[PDB]
């Protein structure tokens, strides 16, 4: 049902960002924005805001005006609403977390919005997921951390920033039966918030450890309806339902949740090695609840995860944009791919 | 429940075999025997019989006496019964198929037993699976090439060679609902023949193609009871039930079917690239029908498939022996690993 074409996005040159994983991207108009990243493992890279122009196929660095982000971070995320970008969380090797900032793409300046990790306010998070709608920025999951030898934990909550009010609130807690997760899929689809798959903390002491930890790849799917503020678990089906996985590319196009790649087996040494990464794309029809693989012609992106992804439109087609990530060689990549959807959604 | 230790078998030297996949190994006494193999992709290597002595940790080449196999093949297999090795099938790049041979490890000579692909006899096969018991060699599945521009199909049948009588017979055909498969798990376990997972030909036009083919990774498990001549499909369970896969190491130890590695995603170019390979080990308790992962201490074999594997006993421990195969680099390996089961099985 979901048909389309994979494309490798040409990058002609300019101030090209070093290869990275664990970073955030978003598009406003004809420009791609890029912030944060990891390379080598556990190491952040820079704090420039990179800008890719889809008309010129070249890179630049956005003017560092206003309240410039204080930390070079990995595990950070970025979304677009209107003409503003929003960056939340991530951390460096020294456990300094990025706070909440907006960037006005028109005036080309940063604004500090929220100090993170204060009592009663949104927490510092890294390897969280983010999405957005007309008047909200949403943050799901990811992992907290005290000090170096602390036992960091995951969130199962959503923090919601009302742009109009300039205020954070936590959405209803889905409760103990809902897995706390980092690097989960998180998207707005036809007016509702969807949480799917990801890397879970166990809520069952009976689940055995792997490499000294119970942590495992989720395959569960939930949706949150702002209209009712209620959570529901969604039973999804299909011969081609994807195996458990995390840190995958994902975007929403109409009724479809579209994913590509991701970690399908844990690395023995956490984020040190690449574990096992998928080279396959799956899409969930949120109406039929059926999963299917998708294919995109002769261009087939190689195994990768920890990519940055977002929804955008290129040459008149909405689809899934994939940038960076780590490869099975354990190297980071600067490659950018776009899956252009051709069929109705 | 299944507890044990992974070991890298040190290989000191001798006439050590070039790295290879898609080959056969078997053990008699304190010696490992090795025949056939693939490297580079789609290319065979040699027709020497390599011998690894576990007491000396050195390699030698067995005397090439008697009816030496006429073809250097990949996708061949070998099992041991008594002091004889039995080699069946495989092919070269030129679609010449290996016949059925024995090797007497005592007299050090090959004996030609059966011409394959004749009327009323066992068919030529490559990428089939093999196991054995007291008076039989068993062959399951694999793919038969017709001519160069031929299409090929898989078998769902078992050919059984009665050693004392020197005669082949086909076992009851499990029928259309049973997948025709190559690189399937195939073992005798506590008196029954088990067929599980593998790389299947589809029997449903509704299954969509991937990379131009419907072929897919199976996760189904069947068992055949010679005592009743009945096939039964077995429903297996577990949180840690392995995802669909093929070309994995596998062995039987008591009630356990023990597996490691394997192809979990297809390569876009068939056997040209490495696809996606697992670095994980799973075991099935054939009494409880529960799958579980296993771990083996600090030695963790990297992602691989198309390995040769067998059951043997090393240093008083029954277990899974893994040799050769291809890596996610798409290189072949000469590495040998043994998963030593510690508890009773």
């Amino acid at each position: 049902t979901l048909q389309g074409e994979w494309m490798k996005v040409e990058q002609k040159g300019g101030q090209v960002p070093a290869p990275r994983s664990s970073h955030g991207i978003a598009v406003i108009g004809d420009k791609l924005y890029c912030f944060g990243g990891e390379d080598p493992p556990y190491e952040s890279i820079d704090n420039d805001l990179y800008v890719f122009d889809f008309n010129t196929h070249t890179w630049s660095i956005a003017p560092a005006n206003g309240d410039v982000p204080k930390t070079r971070v990995l595990g950070t995320r970025m979304v677009a609403v209107g003409t503003k970008l929003y960056v939340f969380g991530g951390r460096n090797k020294q456990l300094e977390f990025e706070d909440f900032y907006s960037y006005d793409t028109v005036k080309e300046e940063w604004k500090f919005l929220t100090k993170l990790d204060e009592k009663g306010g949104p927490e510092a998070r890294t390897f969280h997921s983010m999405t957005s709608d007309e008047n909200h920025v949403y943050v799901f999951g990811g992992v907290s951390k005290g000090g170096l030898n602390a036992t960091p934990f995951r969130f199962r909550t959503i923090e919601a920033y009302n742009i109009a009010e300039g205020k954070w609130a936590q959405l209803p807690d889905p409760g103990e039966d809902f897995e706390k997760r980092g690097m989960a899929g998180f998207l707005v689809v036809q007016g509702k918030l969807w949480v799917f798959y990801g890397f879970a903390t166990a809520n069952d002491p009976k689940i055995p450890t792997l490499y000294g930890s119970q942590d495992y790849e989720s395959n569960r799917v939930h949706c949150y309806d702002p209209a009712t503020q209620k959570w529901t678990e969604v039973e999804t089906t299909g011969f081609e339902k994807p195996s458990r996985r995390s840190c995958f590319a994902h975007a929403a196009v109409g009724k479809y949740i579209i994913i590509f790649g991701g970690e399908i087996e844990r690395d023995p040494e956490a984020h040190q090695g690449p574990g096992t990464l998928s080279r396959e794309g799956f899409a969930l029809d949120t109406e039929t609840l059926v999963w299917e693989r998708y294919e995109g012609g002769p261009i087939k992106p190689s195994n990768r995860g920890w990519v940055a992804s977002t929804t955008t439109t290129i040459n008149g087609k909405k689809g899934l944009l994939v940038h960076g990530g780590k490869l099975m060689t354990n190297e980071r990549t600067d490659e950018m791919y776009f899956f252009a959807v051709n069929s109705s959604t």
